[PDB]
Order: structure tokens, then C-alpha cells, then sequence
């Protein structure tokens, strides 16, 4: 297939403009290494200029979304550990989070934090009841990485957000929905059916409009109202010329 | 009556302190076209030096509350069109939002992306149960216009948001008022009684103290809360010496 | 005990690492008077060092949390005022907010405006169904003071916020809860019970770690993600040197 | 003429593009009443739409620029939110980012709510002999409107501090050693060198030069990682208006 | 004397309305302690209620205004969130918007902790004489406190950059040029200059003079379109508090 | 060389544990095209890797620094989204936070998109010769990239504004005054001075000095009361990276 063999930890179906992405570790719960944050940005790099990509989902392999960073590696480590960093974020949000295509996160297990902030870069999520869902860093002993606690501030009212943060227990699929992590839960039975008919629903639409929309959102919530009236139409207006 | 006459596309009638605001283009379910724009500044600006007005409610006439900005007449069309956004901006929100008086949107229909602004600019907002809601910019082939993105950005939360921006999926009046967007939806039955007995219940308070209250609060979201112990305070005292 | 008698208006009880503070005025419903925030001030900068206090719980006297503000007081008055003003804010939020240790409130009655401010700057809190709440300021004829308004934006949606700020009117516990003012509420029967195992729960936790994790989460919501990937790991090493 | 006993307060004479702005209450300095206010957001309004009209010079009547609001009428409520709002509405709301290019050209005396308007102008040429001050202070009153803001944007603190504390006067030089003019030239060459300047800003581009000063000022209030996304957004939107 | 013997490590004269503060460590460059920090805490907190106090003045005993923080006492946890806190309590917190007009008269040596205190007072003389640089680098550490901040908000960040990264020292006049003073006179003439500014401090409405500086402050943190509300909200609060 | 044969627009010679950073387009006036900003992303990344680079010094071959970015490549979709973020991505994304200290040596013509990276330096020092204009409004465009807020955040608005709108060329002298430069020297000397200040920088400790420059930059964004807690962050993380 198109992108078959292209990458160790990461594999990528084309299917009616959709580019499913399978993390792809399901032995060590799809933990993202390193290696794994490498090949993601190059992963979502190439699926930008690929014309037959409307649409992304991302998913794991196995019963894992993710589990979270890769800690049998952090315990490993150091000017080396700066651009470990930036590469975690360069595929989980810089380059997620205001992607030129939409986005969804369809999570079918396990997410633990780290995990949490390319959940929350992604522009939608579907989740399964049956997923299971953490902020567990304090039992571990750090605080949540990355932006982590950012992701969960966006999301996330604050008596939830610090009682799942300062705790660690544990949250199934339907309450990461009653607390607006996800746009809905459904049973890991239907979900890769449901998260498809949003997935050909958003390739119904402009894309170049899409993008200004959604990107656009995203942007104006860090704005003022009288900041927004500028920086919107001139996003409107931008969208109006990269579309003819 | 006292204003009967004054504007063509908008009425107004004034009883027991209320002025009640009808948008006035039925057979073009009140769409807001430019001529509509410059009136209610004017309607504004007129009721803001009108002591006989306490409160203010929103509402449209026959089955629309707006259907969103003007269609045909965007498509017409341009220093002319930096103006024609201006005064879209200088009603729906600049005057509206830290109104001087309290201010409810009435949702008697339709409300369609653009009508969403002065929807949150208002201060509170019921709706009936059988309205019906749209961001339908998306299947226009446009994003939200005007600071239609940044009301839901402050409205509801960014899964819910960005559902209804990226899809142009409707929303009926119940939904509304699960994403927080109004204060409660009722059966149009009861729609205009139960607006008149909370416009009412807000007549009964000092208009100065209202004021400072509700348009300093709307302000405290944007500062830090270091920055709003200086601010809140400097309202506080500001409130103190315009009331006696 | 370790520090009867050492407050006049407050009286503090260790057990098992737990620092349980009572508001005492009963009599005046834990009114909080210029007496109380200098002592308020005092405790707070006195459990901060005391190695035995792993977490606070906040809790008022009687039937009452807080009433609030002390009005017959405020009635009375001017330089003085200003330095009355920064003794409320040095203890409500100022210490309270960003404490270096875990903090919950344990609202066993009334919460009346005021009493919002280090309401939320809790950590964490835990009411009673039976409890009640209100933003009556403005039948004082008056906005509501401090950081109360900006309490209530970071907290409730602003349909929700207004509704209380401007009517004035009472909600239960439970209600508290829908709105996300507190974690959970439950009856004054099992509230001591309920907030204790949770106060256990968070003293096995790395007082360091939580520490960074708790108070870089409140901070992380004033920043942007792009500054945030800057703070949050400054906060991730500065945890890391402060534990060993 | 054009405009020629249209406005009460205000004077406004086009020629070869520029539109010459006068304010015109020379008997009183300029002071900035509500009548001058609700003209200006007028003149401002209309120049808009002038298409003989390229750039804007606002100075003023006589050997005053303005020396600040008017006293008498700051004597006395709710018509005191319009009041303050159209003061707003003109000297920066409407000015600072406004759809043509914009210089101050500082004849006298500017003192107290002028430094708004002065600020808020995308450029400003002063005379040596001009003379300012924050006056405020003596009065018995704090700097009003926006323009301890004005000030905090384009002067030092320590500087800006001075003149708002003490409320000490200062001429053209000083004007410049500051930042708050982009020169100071005797008042015999004023005219002279702002009609230069205005010229220069004809040759350009309208609409770019629209983006080009109000991204800039409103890159001001953004971080550089908000500002790849909002300039951007200029660029393309500058690109679309053009035909 | 009011307040003599009061305080260990500072000494305070009150003379004309005057309240001359002087850090009281000559035997260490007046290098600020933590016992330092809590007495400067307390001085700020009685001189705010002093109503003979109408300015402050903050010098240095000797010939150092002061050289920072004291480096014997950074060698060695949850104490150390107090002691930074009681650093900051003062040298900023209580001091950038102080209750009272507030000068920096820098006598002699000023390096890195004490730059805060320096930008955060109102206005600031120096002495050609005095020395100034931000040694931090050469020590091992990076600017501590809010130093950066101070820096940032006074120098642009050209000479700013130059200064931590090399901790090159600069003198009264380089101070000057910088905006970090107002003015670098002779020392001779230092305590005389400070007299004259702080005497017309006085003659201003105290409330008004509040408003004004710790108003124009915080403006530098908000855009236009939220300072119409801040400020005007200042203005009538300003009104209010007056009799 | 290390380095030598490459990249073909860029040239790397490591001396002394400075790292010489060449613009190497002469025949194009080192113009900043889509293969010389791919190659500078990897110069830089690579560079941060290599323990014998202390201080990095921009600078372009012949007597051109930059003069912007590619004119030719302008001209003309999804792929636009790419190249703009990789100009981005090495003239301040990495730059301006980099891992090392930065210098910009200015040789010759700056104009328009070089700007950017010229601000992202931590220092820069120029040749009286060298020439600097902001052009792009000449060109019918307005300026791109971050060049605005490179210029917002050095440069007074006044100042800024006359050379935005104008596209008047300016010195090195004008450079030094306006604050966007450290210093200027004759064309003769300043290889000598930039080599006599890195070699400074490569005495200090360099986590120390990471820490110190980066963190004076992000706290312009932010609020003293925010500074406390973030400076204080990279103090400790200051320390724990050391060893
Ligand atoms: C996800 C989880 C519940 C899986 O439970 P499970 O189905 O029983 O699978 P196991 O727990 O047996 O782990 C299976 C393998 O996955 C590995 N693994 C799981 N999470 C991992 C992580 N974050 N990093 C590295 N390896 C991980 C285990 O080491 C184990 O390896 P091995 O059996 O090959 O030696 C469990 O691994 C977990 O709780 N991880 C928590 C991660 C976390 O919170 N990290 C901090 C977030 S940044
Ligand atoms: C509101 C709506 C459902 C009404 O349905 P309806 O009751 O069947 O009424 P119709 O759709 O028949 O429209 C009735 C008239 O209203 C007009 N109208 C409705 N919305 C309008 C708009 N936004 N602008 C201009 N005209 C509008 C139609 O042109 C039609 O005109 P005509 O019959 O006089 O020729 C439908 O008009 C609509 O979906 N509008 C969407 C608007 C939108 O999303 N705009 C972008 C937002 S800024
Ligand atoms: C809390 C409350 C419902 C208690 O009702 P209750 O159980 O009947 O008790 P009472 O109302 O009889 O008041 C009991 C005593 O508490 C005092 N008290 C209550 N709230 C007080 C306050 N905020 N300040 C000072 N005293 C207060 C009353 O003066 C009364 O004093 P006294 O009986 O010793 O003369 C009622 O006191 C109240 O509504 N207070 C509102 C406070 C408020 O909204 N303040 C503005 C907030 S900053
Ligand atoms: C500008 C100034 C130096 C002019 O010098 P001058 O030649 O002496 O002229 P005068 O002001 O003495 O007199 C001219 C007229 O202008 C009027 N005027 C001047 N400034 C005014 C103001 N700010 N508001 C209202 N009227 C004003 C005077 O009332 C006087 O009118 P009158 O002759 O009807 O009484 C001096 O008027 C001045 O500084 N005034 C304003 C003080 C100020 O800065 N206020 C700040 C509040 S924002
Ligand atoms: C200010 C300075 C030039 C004074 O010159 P000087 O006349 O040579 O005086 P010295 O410092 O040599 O000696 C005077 C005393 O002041 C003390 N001192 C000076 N600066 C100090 C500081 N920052 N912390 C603690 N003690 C200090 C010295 O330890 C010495 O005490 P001792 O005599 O008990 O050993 C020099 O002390 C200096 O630069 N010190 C501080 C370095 C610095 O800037 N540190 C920044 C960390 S924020
Ligand atoms: C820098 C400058 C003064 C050099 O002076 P010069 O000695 O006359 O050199 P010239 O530019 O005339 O010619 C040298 C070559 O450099 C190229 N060049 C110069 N600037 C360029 C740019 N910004 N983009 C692409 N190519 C450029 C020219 O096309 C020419 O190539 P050619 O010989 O293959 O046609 C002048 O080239 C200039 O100002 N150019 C850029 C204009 C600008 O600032 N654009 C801003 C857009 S960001």
C-alpha cells in the first residue's frame, strides 16, 4: 500500500480521502518513544502534501491508544533530552493541534498522560465506554508532562481537571464525555464505524474553509473580542483568496 | 407610541421599563442586512439615554429570531464593505455586550451563524424549546463571521464548538441550553412571560450597581487574577461614586 | 493542642498530617472581619512551615462557612481601607490559591459572596447538599468584592455566572456541583467523612510533585500552549531539583 | 470648496490627495469639547469614503494644536458614558487604526487628552517651539482618556513618569529625544516638511500600506508565536484587496 | 527620632514629608539578607500608614546602594519559598505600586538582585560615580528575582542581552542613556536633586498622584481597548477617594 | 572541514568554539530561498548537537547579508503552508530560543525578511557600511513574516512606522540609535569585535547563560506577578541542569 513499511513504529491507510494513523507499539501499550515522536512528525509532514488525505484519524494498535510516554527511557537521562522534548512536541501539538486538515482522535483503550495532549490537539475525538483514561504522573512521581495540564485546562473544568490530576484514579469513556474530553462515547463495537461517517461528513467540506474555521476557533479563543473582530475577518478574508 | 416609525427593519416598544427590541424583517427571517445594522446602532445608542428603559430584551419578529447576516447582499460585494463591518460589529457587541443596561436575548426561532454574536453579547438568554440553531457557514462555503467564533469560544466548550462549526449540524433549543449557550429553554408557550418576569425581577435592582456588576465581570475574564484585584476594585469604587 | 488559643476568630486541629481550619465567628456566621484575615494571614504562613500539616481542609463554624464579607464593618468606612483590602486578598487567594500544600474546602452551610473568592482558590472542594450559596451582593447594593467575580468566571459558565451575579438568588449544594463550583456534593451527614479519605488520598502523594503539578496547572490557564511548553517543563525540573 | 462650512469645530481643506485637518476652536486652544468630538468622528467617517482623500494631517487653529479637553463642561451622568465614548470614538478608536495613513502635525500648545490623538496617529511631526505637558496632575486630576496608555506605549517609564508626576512642560526637542514625534523642525519649515512626507505616503499602494501600519500596531499587543498566524492572515488579506 | 533604633539593618528619618530610607549594611555593600528583606517588609507596611510620609527615598548607607542579594545564605527547602516571597514582598510587591510617590537615589554600587527595588520605585536618580552591572553570569547564576523583568521593562533588550550575558559594569551616565534613571548628576549634587523632586511631589494631591503613577503601571500591561475601562474606572475611583 | 562541502547556500566554519555562519547565495545577495531556509533549519539543529559550537555568528557572503527573501518563488498552494513554516522555523523558531548564544554580524544589505532573524539574535553588531531599508512597501507588499514584530519589539513605533511605510534605506549609525544593533564599527573592525565578544560568551557557564537570555526574552510576555513564578522556574531548572 501506499505508505506500507514507511515507518517501525507508526503504519497509515489511505481509505476514501481518510488517512487512518495506528500507533503502532501494542506491546508496550503504544508508549511513544523517542523513536516513535521521530517518525509522527514525519508521519504528519508527508500527509499534509498528500492530496488523497482529507481527513485524519488517529487510533492504536491492539486495546492501547496510547500509555503515555515511554518510561523505561526517561529513566534513561542531556543537550540530547532538549530535542526529545521539542520532537514530543512537534508531532503531539505544534503540528497537530493546528493542522491544515481536520483531525480526529478515535480512542479505543488505555490513554495516560502524554497521551492527553495530541488527544486534545485533535480537532474531535470519539471514545469507547470501554476506554480507560488517566492523569497517573503523580503516581509515578512527576508532574504531567509536556502540555499536558494545558490540554486538560482547555478542556477540563478545574475542580475535574486538578481531582484527576492531584489523584491519579482512573476515568472509563463515558465520563471522559460528561467532562468534554471527547464529543462522545460509544461501544468499541461501533466506534471505527462512527468515528468513518464524521470522518466522510468533514470531507464534504471545503477544506480551505474548514481550515480557517477550525484553525481560526482554536486561535480566537487565546484573543480578545475587539483583538478577534481584526484577526478573524482577517482570516476570513485569507480564506476567501487561498480558496479561488 | 413613543418610538413607533423610527426604524424600518427594527421596532421597539417600551412597557413597565422594558423596551422590548423586535428585529423586523419576517418574510426575510429577519436576516441582518446593512440597512438593519445602522438602525439598531441607532436603537441602541437612542435607548441607552432613554431613563424609561431599565431593561432591554432581544427578540424577532414571527418565526425567526435572525437567520444570520444577509446572504444576498454579501454576494453583491469595498471601503464601503470596512464600514458595512464596522457597524455589523458596532451593534451585534461593541455597544451591546458591556451595555450599560442588562440585556436578555429572547430566542423565539432561527438563530444562524452571525446571530450568534449578539446571542452571548447579551448578558442573559432564554430560549424555546422548539428554536432552532445553526453555524451553518460551513455548508455556505464560509467560516463564522464578524466575532461569531470567538462568542462560542467563551460559550461552549471547543468538542461542542468545533461539532457544530466544522459539521453545520442544527441544534434544537434544550440542546442550547446543555452547551451552556442559554440560561434555560422553555416552550415558546411560555417563552415572552418568563423573559418578562426575569426583566422585571433585574428592574428591581440599582441599575449603577448592575451595571458595574455584570460589564465588570464580562472584563474580569480577559485579566490575570493579580491584575482584576486592581481592576474589580477600581469598578467597585467607580460603582460607589456614579450611583450617589 | 499544638495552637489553642493562638487566634482569636479561627482555631486549628492536626490529625493524621491534616490541618483542619474553622472559621469561628459561629455568631456572626463566620463573618470575615478585618480580625479574621490578619489571623487568616498569620495561619496560612504558620502551616506553610509546620512539617506535621500535609494538607488543609477550610471549614466554618456552626451552621455557617462563610457569610461572607463582615458588613456591619464595611459600614464604617481611609488609607487603613486600602491595607484592609490587601489583608482580605493576602490570605483569600494570594496564599491560598498557590499554596505549597493541598487545600480543599468543606462547605457545611452558608457561602455568601465573598466567601467565593477562597472558595475556589481551594485546591479542591467538597459541600453539603443541605449547604447554600449566594452572590447577594447586589441586594447589598453592591458588586461583588475582590476577586469574587473573576472566582465565578474561572469556575461556572457565564450564562450560569451572570444569572447568580445579577439576580442574587440562593442554590443548593447540589446545584453547586451541576455548575462545578465544587467537586461533589453530599450530605452534612457524611461530608467530614467523605473530605478526610480524600485528604488521606493526597497525603501519600510527593508533596513536591504535587506542588508543581497542582499550581503549574492554575498558572498553565493564563498562558498560551506555545508558552506553556516553556513553563510547564521549567516547573517539571524545577519538581525534579526540589524532590531529591 | 468640498467641505467648507460643513463642521462648526473643525475645518477640513483636500489638496493633491492630502486631506489638511484643522481643528478650529483657536479662541479656546482647540480644547476638545463633545461638539469637537461628535464632528471629528464625522470628519473621520466622511474622509473615509473620499477617494481625493489619500492621507490625513490633523493640527490646529492658530498657535494651539489642542491644549487638552474642555475644563468647563468636565463640570457634571449617564450621558457621561456617550460623552467620554465619542471623545474615544475619534481621537483612537476610529484614528489609530484607521483605513488611511495618518500624521500629527504639532503647531502649539498640546497638553493632557491631545497626546491621545498625537499617539494614535501613525506618524507626527512637530516644531521646535511647540510646547507639551501632563498637566493633568496640577489640575488635580490623573491623565484621562487613554493617555497614560498613549504614553506607556512610546515613552520610557522613567521619562513618562516625570512628565505624568510632576506635570512639567517640555518642547519639540524634547519631543523627539523621547520617541513621541519622528522629528522636531522650526515651525517656519512645518508645513513644508509634513506635505513631503505626506506625498511619499501617495506613491504607495493604498491597501498595502493599510496592512502594513495596522498589522504593525497591532503586532504590538501579540507574541511571535500568535503573530506568524495574524501577519500571515494580513498578508493574504492585504492580497485579496487589491483587484 | 521617630524610628531610630526600630530596625536593625535599615534606618529611616522622616524630614519634611520626606521619608529617607537608607539600607543599613555598609559593612556588606548593604547586600540584601533575608533579615534585610522582612525589616524592609515591615518599614514599607509603617511608612504607608505614616502620615507625616508623604514620599519615600530609598538610599544606601556608605558607598553602595546595595550589591544584591546576600550570596552567604543562598548556600542551602520549604523555608526557601518564605524567604523569596519576603524578597519580593518588598523590592516589588509593596514597592512598584506603593500608596506613596517613590525615588531611587543611587549612591553607589547597584548589581543584580537590586535592579528590582531600582526599576520598581517610581523614578530613580544615580550618581555619575555610582557603578552599576548584573554580575549574576559571572557568579554561575542567571538573573534572580524579577531582575530580567525589571530589565525587560526599562532597557531595550540590545543592551539589555549585552549586560546579562557579559556582566560588563556601566556607570552613572550609561545608567541614563539606558532609560534605567532619570538623571546621573554628581554626586555632590545627588542628595540636593532628590530634595528638589520629592519636594514637588508633595505639593501634588496624594490620592491623584496614586492614581496617576500606579495607574500608568499597570497600562503597560493592557491593550487600548481594555484601558479605556481600566483607566476611566481609575479616574472615578480617583474622584471617589478625595473628601 | 567538519562541514565544508555540506550544504550548498551555507557555509559552517567551527573556530575556537565559535561557530562562523555564512549565507552563502553572493551571486543572490544571500536572498533567502525555500533551499537555503531547509538548509538552515538542519545548520541549526546540527549545530546544537556539535559540543566544539559555543556562540553562533550569522553572517553573508560578500557584501550582502540577506537582501530578504526570494522575490523569485514568491511568484506562486498547500505547499505555501510548508515553506513559510520552514522560513519560520530557523529565522526565530529555533533562533531566538536557541540552545546557544547568537550573534548577528551584519556585513552589507539587510532589507525586508532578514529582519527577522536579525531581532531573533540574541546580540547583533553591524558595519557603518552596511545598508538597511524595509522595503517590501516599494514592492507592493507588506512586510512579511515576523519582520513587524521583530521591529515592534526593538524598534520605537515612531521610528518603526517612518521606515515600514516609507521603505527609505538607513546605515549602521541609524541602526545603533534606533536600538537594533548592539554596536556599529567600520566594515575594517568588526570581524575583530564580534570574535573579541564571542570568545566572552564561551567563558560562561553556558546552561547558565541558556537560561538567563531565554528567559529575559519570554518574560517581555509576561507580568511581573507571573515573572515570580516563571523566573524562578528556570532559576531551579538553571540548577538542575548543571552537574
Ligand atoms: C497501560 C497499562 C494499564 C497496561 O496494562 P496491561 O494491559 O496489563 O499491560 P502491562 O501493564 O502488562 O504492560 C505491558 C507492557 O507494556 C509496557 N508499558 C506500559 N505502559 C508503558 C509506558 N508508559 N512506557 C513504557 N512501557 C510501558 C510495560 O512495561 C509492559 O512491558 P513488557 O510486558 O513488554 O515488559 C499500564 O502499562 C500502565 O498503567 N501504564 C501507565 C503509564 C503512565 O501513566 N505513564 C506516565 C504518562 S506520561
Ligand atoms: C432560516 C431558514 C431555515 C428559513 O427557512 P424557511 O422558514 O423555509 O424560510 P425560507 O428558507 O423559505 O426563506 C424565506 C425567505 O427568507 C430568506 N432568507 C433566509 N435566510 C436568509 C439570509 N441569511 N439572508 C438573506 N435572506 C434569507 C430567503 O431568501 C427567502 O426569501 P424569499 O422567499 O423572500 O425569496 C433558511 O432561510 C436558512 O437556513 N438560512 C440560513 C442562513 C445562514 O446560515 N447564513 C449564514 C450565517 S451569517
Ligand atoms: C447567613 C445568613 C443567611 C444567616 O441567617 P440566620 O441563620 O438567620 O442568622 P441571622 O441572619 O439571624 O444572622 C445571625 C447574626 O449573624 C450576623 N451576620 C450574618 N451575615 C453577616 C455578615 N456578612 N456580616 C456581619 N454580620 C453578619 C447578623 O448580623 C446576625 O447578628 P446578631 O444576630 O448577632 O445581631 C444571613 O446572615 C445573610 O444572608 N447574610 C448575607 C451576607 C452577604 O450576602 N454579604 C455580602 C457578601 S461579601
Ligand atoms: C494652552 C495654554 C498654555 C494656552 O496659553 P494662553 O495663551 O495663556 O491661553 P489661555 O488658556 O490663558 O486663554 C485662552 C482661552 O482658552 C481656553 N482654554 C485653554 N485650555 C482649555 C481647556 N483645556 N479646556 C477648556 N478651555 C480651555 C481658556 O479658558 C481661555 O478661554 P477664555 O478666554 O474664554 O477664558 C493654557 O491654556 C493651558 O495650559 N490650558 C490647559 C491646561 C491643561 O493642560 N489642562 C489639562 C486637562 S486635559
Ligand atoms: C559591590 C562590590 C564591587 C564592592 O566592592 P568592595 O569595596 O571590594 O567590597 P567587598 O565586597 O570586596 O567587601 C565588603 C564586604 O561586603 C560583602 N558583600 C558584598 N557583596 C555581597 C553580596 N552580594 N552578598 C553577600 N555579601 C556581600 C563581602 O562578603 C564583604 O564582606 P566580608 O568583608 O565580611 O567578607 C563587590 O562586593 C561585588 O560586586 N559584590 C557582589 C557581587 C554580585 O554582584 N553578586 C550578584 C548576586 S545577586
Ligand atoms: C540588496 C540590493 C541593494 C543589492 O544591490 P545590487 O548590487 O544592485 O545587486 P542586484 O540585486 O541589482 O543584483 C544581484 C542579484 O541578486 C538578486 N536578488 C537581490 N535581492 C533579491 C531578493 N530579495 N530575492 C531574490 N533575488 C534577489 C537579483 O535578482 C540579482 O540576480 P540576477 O543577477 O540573477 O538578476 C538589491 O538587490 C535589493 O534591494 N534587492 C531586494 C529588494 C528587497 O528588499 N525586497 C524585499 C522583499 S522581502
Amino acid at each position: 500500500s501506499k505508505y506500507e513499511g514507511r515507518w517501525t513504529t507508526v503504519k497509515v491507510e489511505l481509505e476514501a480521502g481518510i488517512a487512518w494513523v495506528t500507533l503502532n507499539r501494542p506491546e508496550k501499550r503504544n508508549a511513544m518513544s523517542p523513536t516513535l515522536n521521530r517518525e509522527m512528525v514525519d508521519v504528519l509532514e508527508t500527509l499534509e502534501q498528500d492530496a488523497d488525505a482529507g481527513v485524519l484519524v488517529l487510533t492504536g494498535a491492539g486495546e492501547s491508544w496510547t500509555a503515555g510516554m515511554d518510561l523505561k527511557e526517561y529513566f534513561r537521562e542531556e543537550i540530547l533530552q532538549e530535542k526529545i522534548r521539542r520532537e514530543a512536541s512537534q508531532w503531539q501539538w505544534k503540528l497537530l493541534r493546528l493542522y491544515a486538515k481536520p483531525t480526529i482522535a478515535m480512542v479505543n483503550g488505555w490513554c495516560f498522560g502524554g497521551g492527553f495532549s495530541p488527544l486534545v490537539a485533535c480537532d474531535l475525538a470519539i471514545c469507547a465506554n470501554e476506554a480507560t483514561f488517566g492523569l497517573s504522573e503523580i503516581n509515578w512521581g512527576i508532574p504531567p508532562g509536556n502540555l499536558v495540564s494545558k490540554a486538560m485546562a482547555d478542556t477540563v473544568g478545574h475542580r475535574q481537571s486538578l481531582y484527576y490530576i492531584m489523584t491519579g484514579k482512573t476515568f472509563d469513556g463515558r465520563k471522559a464525555a460528561e467532562m468534554g474530553l471527547v464529543n462522545d462515547s460509544v461501544p468499541l463495537a461501533e466506534l471505527r464505524e462512527t468515528t468513518r461517517e464524521l470522518a466522510l461528513n468533514l470531507l464534504e467540506k471545503n477544506p480551505v474553509v474548514l481550515r480557517a474555521a477550525k484553525n481560526g476557533f482554536k486561535r480566537c479563543r487565546e484573543l480578545t473580542w475587539e483583538q478577534n473582530e481584526d484577526y478573524l475577518y482577517a482570516k476570513l478574508d485569507q480564506s476567501r483568496l487561498l480558496d479561488t
